[PDB]
C-alpha cells in the first residue's frame, strides 16, 4: 500500500523563477498572474520586522525578475492578497490547466511538487498536520495541490522553515495555515497529534487487503475511546469523522466503534511483532477519501 | 526526508491505452512506437500456456486499437521484442522527451507512474528489490523511470501480479526482472532481504543533517558485518558496496566499517522509541547516489 502523490505534470507547466533584488524563489503562473510569497520582496534586514505595505509601494515593476525556464517574463503589474505577492505579466501561461484555489483542514492530504529556482525536482504525498505544518523536504513558493478529473485545486505555497525542521506556508489565496507569520521571529509547532481519523482509515484499508489480525469481537464508546486517545496524543474523533468512515464500514462489515476497539487495544499491547500491510507503525497521512 | 517521485510529466505525454480483443492495458508512446506488455494479445485462458508466436501472427495491425488521449492512432506495423509488443504508428508522438531505456540492478530506485486505461491516476518511488519485485500499488505497462537533466531513462514496465501482493515487469527491451515469465504460473517472489548499502548511505544522510544518536565506539570487520546483518536477511555488502560510499564516509569522517558496527548495534537493539530522518524504520530505499542528491 503505498502512499501516491498526484501526477504532477499539470503543475510542471506553472512553475517560473521570481527574483527580488538578492532572493530568488519558486512562482506559480496561471493564465497573466504569477503568485508567490511576498516576503520575496524583503532583504534580510527587513525579514526581522517588514512593512509589506510601504515596502511594495516603494516597489516598481522592474523591481522584478520572472523567468519561465527560457523566456523572461515582464511584469506589468503588482499587487498583494495577505501574503501572497500576484505579479501581473504581459503574456497568459499557455499551459494553464483548469484550477481552482481551495483552503484544506488539518488531516487532509495533497501532492507537492517540490521546486529549486522555478526547476520542479520532485513530487511527494503529504498530509496537513493537526498543528497546521508540513514535514517535508531553496522550495519557497513550491506549491500542493490535488487532482479532481483534468482540475488542479490548489491548496498550499510554501513560506517558511519553521526550527524543528517542519514547514509552514498559506493557501493560494495568502492565509497562513497555523500561527506562523512571514516574519524572522521566534516561532515554533504547536505540539502534533495522530491524525485519528486517517488511522482508522488506514486500517480499514488493511481489512480490506487480507489482513485481519487486529480485529477483536469488542465494542467501545465514543467518549471511551477519546479518553484513550487524548492519552495517547491522538486526535478526538467526532461522530462526523464516523461519519465519512460509514462508506467502510459497510463493505468490511467492521463498524466505526469496532474498529475503534480494535485501535484502542493496538494503542496499549503494540502489536508483537506482528505487521499491518507491511509496517509495524500505524499510519495517519491516508483519508478515508484516499484509502477508497 | 521524504521520499521523493520525479515529476512525472514529461511521462504522462507518452501514456496511451492499448486495446486488444476484451484486454485493454497501457502503452508508451515514444517517437512512432507504442511499447506494451504482450500478453495484451492474451484472453485470459491462453495465460495458462501462451504461445505468444502463434498468438501474434494471427494478428493484424487493425486488430490493435490506439488510444492517446481523445486521438485514436493507427497502428501501421508490430513486432514482439522478448515480453514487449512494439507497435508502429503513423504518427510520431510530438510529446516524446528526451529518453533512452536502462536496465537496472536490485537496490536502484525509480519514479512508477501508475496508470489506469492510458490514464495516469498517481506517481510513486519504488526501489527493485533483491528478490527483483516491487512492493508497488488495471495498472499493467505502466511504466518506472528516472530523469536525469530533462533525460528520462525508462528501467520498467509492469506486467504480473505475483501471489503475495508484489509486481513483477520488464526492462523496455521487453527482459523480465527476475525469474518471472508472463504466464499465469505458481512463480512466487523469493524471500525478500533489506538492502544493506541503501540503509548505510540513509545513516550517512541521518550523520550529514545532524543525527548521530545510533554511533557506537566499536568498529568490525567486512566478513564478522556480514555474518551478523545475514541473520537479519540482510543483503551482504560487498567491496564495491564499501567503495560506493566512500564518498560519504569521507564527508562526515565515519569509516564505512564503523557505519557498519552502528548498524550491527541497531539490529541488535531497536530503535528504542527514537527516529532516523524521520523515522520509525531502518529506511532501504535511498541509494548512496540519492543521498548525495
Amino acid at each position: 500500500f503505498r502512499k501516491m502523490a498526484f501526477p504532477s505534470g499539470k503543475v510542471e507547466g506553472c512553475m517560473v523563477q521570481v527574483t527580488c533584488g538578492t532572493t530568488t524563489l519558486n512562482g506559480l503562473w496561471l493564465d497573466d498572474v504569477v503568485y508567490c510569497p511576498r516576503h520575496v520582496i524583503c532583504t534580510s534586514e527587513d525579514m526581522l520586522n517588514p512593512n509589506y505595505e510601504d515596502l511594495l509601494i516603494r516597489k516598481s515593476n522592474h523591481n522584478f525578475l520572472v523567468q519561465a525556464g527560457n523566456v523572461q517574463l515582464r511584469v506589468i503589474g503588482h499587487s498583494m492578497q495577505n501574503c501572497v505577492l500576484k505579479l501581473k505579466v504581459d503574456t497568459a501561461n499557455p499551459k494553464t490547466p483548469k484550477y481552482k484555489f481551495v483552503r484544506i483542514q488539518p488531516g487532509q492530504t495533497f501532492s507537492v511538487l517540490a521546486c529549486y529556482n522555478g526547476s520542479p525536482s520532485g513530487v511527494y504525498q503529504c498530509a496537513m498536520r493537526p498543528n497546521f505544518t508540513i514535514k517535508g523536504s531553496g522550495s519557497c513558493g513550491s506549491v500542493g495541490f490535488n487532482i479532481d478529473y483534468d482540475c488542479v485545486s490548489f491548496c498550499y505555497m510554501h513560506h517558511m522553515e519553521l526550527p524543528t525542521g517542519v514547514h509552514a506556508g498559506t493557501d493560494l489565496e495568502g492565509n497562513f495555515y497555523g500561527p506562523f507569520v512571514d516574519r524572522q521571529t521566534a516561532q515554533a509547532a504547536g505540539t502534533d497529534t495522530t491524525i485519528t481519523v486517517n488511522v482508522l482509515a488506514w486500517l480499514y484499508a488493511a481489512v480490506i487487503n487480507g489482513d485481519r489480525w487486529f480485529l477483536n469481537r469488542f465494542t467501545t464508546t465514543l467518549n471511551d475511546f477519546n479518553l484513550v486517545a487524548m492519552k495517547y496524543n491522538y486526535e478526538p474523533l467526532t461522530q462526523d469523522h464516523v461519519d465519512i468512515l460509514g462508506p467502510l464500514s459497510a463493505q468490511t462489515g467492521i463498524a466505526v466503534l469496532d474498529m475503534c476497539a480494535s485501535l484502542k487495544e493496538l494503542l496499549q499491547n503494540g502489536m508483537n511483532g506482528r505487521t499491518i500491510l507491511g509496517s509495524a507503525l500505524l499510519e495517519d497521512e491516508f483519508t478515508p477519501f484516499d484509502v477508497v
